[PDB]
RNA sequence: GGGGUAUCGCCAAGCGGUAAGGCACCGGAUUCUGAUUCCGGCAUUCCGAGGUUCGAAUCCUCGUACCCCAGCCA
C-alpha cells in the first residue's frame, strides 16, 4: 500500500467514488524510460487491483516536438510491460474541438482575453518569484473583441507569438502559474493526427484537466512539479460547464543513479549519436531495457520494490539489476561461452571426442539436459589460469587440478608461452574417471559469438548534475569482444536470456546477430563476491 | 515569495502503546558456477532544539537542510 492507494480505499469506503478510473499520459516525444513505467505500474496496476479502468492518452499538444513513431513505439512499450488500457487509445488531439469550445466559454464570462505582449514582454510582467507581475495593457479588452481576436488566431490570422489566450486570474498570487496563464499559442506546424486543421494549439494545464473532465478520471496521478499547477487545474474546472471534477495527485519521480531521465538528454545521446538509438541496450528506456535482456516481469518487480512516496529520491542501480538477476536464476537455461579464449590440450586425450550431458538448469532438474561435446582441444577464459597464485584462487594454477564444469578433472603441467610472455596453449593431463571448477568450449565444436559487454553509460552518479553530461559519458559503456560458445547456442531465438555460467546472462540481439555470427548481450553480470 | 519533503549506505513501513521489509554490506553452513540456497548480524532511536503525556518517529512549538515554480514546453 501506499498513500495513494488509501486515499482511493478512502474513496471508496465514503462513497465518493463507485469504480476508479486513472490514466497514463505520456506525450508522444521520445521513447518511454523507466522512470515512465514507475506511472504504467503505478496507473495500470490500480486500474486492476480495484477493477477499475486505466486509459492511455497519448498527450500530443505540442505538435513541433512530437512524431507518430514515438506513438507507436509507446503503445508497444506499455503491452510488453504487461499492461493494456480501456477501450480505445485516446489522444489530446480528440479534444481539440471540444477545449476550443471551453476556451470560448471563458472568454464569453470575461475569464480568458487574447493578449499581444510579445514573448520577452510576458516575461518581463510575469514578476520574478519575489516581485508579484503586471497586468497586460491588453487585458480588458471587451468579451467582443476577445472573441474577435481569437478567431482570427483560429483563422491564422495572426503571427506566430504575435498574440497568445490568456487566463485572466492575478498576476500578483504567489502561484506562479496562476499570472494569467497561456491557454493557446499559435503554431503553423502540420500535427501527426490533426494533419493541418489546426494552427493555434492548447497548452498542457488546460487541456489536461478537461481531457480527465471528459474521460471521468477519478484521480488524476503525476510527478510532484506538478503541485502547483493543481491549482490551475482546479481553477480551470472551477469556471466551465464540466459534470466532475477530477482531483490530481502527487508522488516523487524516479531518479537512476548512473543515468540520465530528461527526454531532451537523451535525445542529444541519440542525435548525436553516442548511442545506436532510443532502443541501444545502454540507453534507460524500456525498449533498450528490453533489447539487454530485461524481463517486463522483472520491471514490474523493480516498480515494487522502490515504493511509491513522497520523497525524493535517487535508486542504486543494485536494486534494478538485483530485479533481473532474480528473475533469470529461476528462469534462464545454463550455457557455456569463452569470452577472452586461450587454448587448452589435453595431451592424454584418447579419441575424436565424447559428449557429456550437461544440466540445462544445476538447480532444477525439470528443465532438462543437452549433450554437449567434449574433446582434448578446448577453450578456456584466460582469467581462469594463473602460473602462480595464492589459496583463495581455486582456478587452474600450474601446479593442481580443475575440474572441467560436467567433465574431467583435469591438471595443469605445461604451459606455452607467447613470445611477448603471453602463453599461447596450456598443456595438461586428464583423470579418466573424476565424475575448482571452470567453464570450457571443445574448440572443434565451437561456435564464434561476438559479445557486447554493457556497463553504465555515465561515470558519475548523476550525470543530470554536471555542467556537460556529454564529457562524462563512461568510455567503456560496451567493449566488444570475440569468444566462443558450445553449437546449442545456434538456436538461440532473440529475447530468451541464458545465464552463461560463471560470468553473466546474456541474450541474443536482434538487430546485429545473423547466423553463423551471432551478437550476444551481456544483460547483467554474476554477483562476482 | 509560494508549494513540498526529512526514518539505516540506497529505498521504505510506521497514523500515541515501545523502529517492519527490500537492495547493498559483514560473517558462517552447504554447492561441479567465487553463482544460487540456508543461517545469522545489521536504527535504545527517527533533521535539531525545546514542550504535552503514564508512554512520542507519531501531538505542539521554534529552528535547520534539500527539492520544485519566473516556457507561447510537459
Ligand atoms: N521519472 C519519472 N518517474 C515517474 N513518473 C514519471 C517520470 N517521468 C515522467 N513520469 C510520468 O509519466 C507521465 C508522462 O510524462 P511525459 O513523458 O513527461 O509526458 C506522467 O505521469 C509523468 O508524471
Amino acid at each position: 500500500t501506499n498513500f495513494i492507494r488509501q486515499i482511493i480505499d478512502e474513496d471508496l469506503a465514503s462513497g465518493k467514488h463507485t469504480t476508479v478510473h486513472t490514466r497514463f499520459p505520456p506525450e508522444p516525444n521520445g521513447y518511454l524510460h523507466i522512470g515512465h513505467a514507475k506511472s504504467i505500474c503505478l496507473n495500470f496496476g490500480i486500474a486492476q487491483d480495484y477493477k477499475g479502468q486505466c486509459n492511455l492518452r497519448f498527450d500530443d499538444t505540442n505538435p513541433v516536438k512530437e512524431d507518430i513513431e514515438y506513438v507507436e513505439s509507446i503503445k508497444n512499450d506499455v503491452e510488453w510491460l504487461g499492461f493494456h488500457w480501456s477501450g480505445n487509445v485516446r489522444y489530446s488531439s480528440d479534444y481539440f474541438d471540444q477545449l476550443h469550445a471551453y476556451a470560448i466559454e471563458l472568454i464569453n464570462k470575461g475569464l480568458a482575453y487574447v493578449d499581444e505582449l510579445t514573448p520577452e514582454q510576458i516575461r518581463e510582467y510575469r514578476g520574478t518569484l519575489t516581485q508579484p507581475g503586471k497586468n497586460s495593457p491588453y487585458r480588458d479588452r471587451s468579451v467582443e473583441e476577445n472573441l474577435a481576436l481569437f478567431e482570427k488566431m483560429r483563422a491564422g490570422g495572426f503571427e506566430e507569438g504575435k498574440a497568445c489566450l490568456r487566463a485572466k486570474i492575478d498576476m500578483a498570487s504567489p502561484f506562479i502559474v496562476m499570472r494569467d496563464p497561456v491557454l493557446y499559442r499559435i503554431k503553423f506546424a502540420e500535427h501527426h493526427q490533426t494533419g493541418n486543421k489546426w494552427c493555434i494549439y492548447p497548452m498542457y494545464d488546460f487541456t489536461h484537466c478537461i481531457s480527465d473532465a471528459l474521460e471521468g478520471i477519478t484521480h488524476s496521478l503525476c510527478t510532484l512539479e506538478f503541485q502547483d499547477n493543481r491549482r490551475l487545474y482546479d481553477w480551470v474546472l472551477d469556471n466551465i460547464t464540466i459534470p466532475v471534477h477530477p482531483r490530481q495527485y502527487e508522488f516523487s519521480r524516479l531518479n537512476l543513479e548512473y543515468t540520465v531521465m530528461s527526454k531532451r538528454k537523451l535525445n542529444l545521446l541519440v542525435t548525436d549519436k553516442h548511442v545506436e538509438g532510443w532502443d541501444d541496450p545502454r540507453m534507460p528506456t524500456i525498449s533498450g531495457l528490453r533489447r539487454r535482456g530485461y524481463t517486463a516481469a522483472s520491471i514490474r518487480e523493480f516498480c515494487k520494490r522502490i515504493g511509491v512516496t513522497k520523497q525524493d529520491n535517487t535508486i542504486e542501480m543494485a536494486s534494478l539489476e538485483s530485479c533481473i538477476r532474480e528473475d533469470l536464476n529461476e528462469n534462464a537455461p545454463r550455457a557455456m561461452a569463452v569470452i577472452d579464449p586461450v587454448k587448452l590440450v589435453i595431451e592424454n586425450y584418447q579419441g575424436e571426442g565424447e559428449m557429456v550431458t550437461m544440466p540445462n538448469h544445476p538447480n532444477k532438474p525439470e528443465m532438462g539436459s543437452r549433450q554437449v561435446p567434449f574433446s582434448g582441444e578446448i577453450w578456456i577464459d584466460r582469467a581462469d589460469f594463473r602460473e602462480e597464485a595464492n589459496k583463495q584462487y581455486k582456478r587452474l594454477v600450474l601446479g593442481k587440478e580443475v575440474r572441467l564444469r560436467n567433465a574431467y578433472v583435469i591438471k595443469a603441467e605445461r604451459v606455452e608461452k607467447d613470445a611477448e610472455g603471453n602463453i599461447t596453449t596450456i598443456f595438461c593431463t586428464y583423470d579418466a574417471d573424476t565424475l575448482g571448477v571452470i567453464h570450457w568450449v571443445s574448440a572443434a565444436h565451437a561456435l564464434p559469438v561476438e559479445i557486447r559487454l554493457y556497463d553504465r553509460l555515465f561515470s558519475v552518479p548523476n550525470p543530470g548534475a554536471a555542467d556537460d553530461f556529454l564529457s562524462v559519458i563512461n568510455p567503456e559503456s560496451l567493449v566488444i569482444k570475440q569468444g566462443f560458445a558450445e553449437p546449442s547456442l545456434k538456436d538461440a531465438v532473440a529475447g530468451k536470456a541464458f545465464q552463461f555460467e560463471r560470468e553473466g546472462y546474456f541474450c541474443l540481439d536482434s538487430r546485429h546477430s545473423t547466423a553463423e555470427k551471432p551478437v550476444f548481450n551481456r544483460t547483467v553480470g554474476l554477483r562476482d563476491t
